[PDB]
Formats: structure tokens, sequence, C-alpha cells
């Protein structure tokens, strides 16, 4: 439907972001 990230809400899932650092 529509890409969407969940931590800068740019052009790639939440996986695909170039800031996963959020795994802790
Ligand atoms: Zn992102």
């Amino acid at each position: 439907k529509i890409v969407s990230c969940r931590i800068c809400k740019g052009d790639h899932w939440t996986t695909r972001c170039p800031y996963k650092d959020t795994l802790g």
C-alpha cells in the first residue's frame, strides 16, 4: 500500500531503516 518508516518516516520500512539503532 504505502511504505512508511517508524523511526524517521522516510522511504523504507522500519527494518530497512538507515537508523534501526533502536534495537538496544
Ligand atoms: Zn527510516
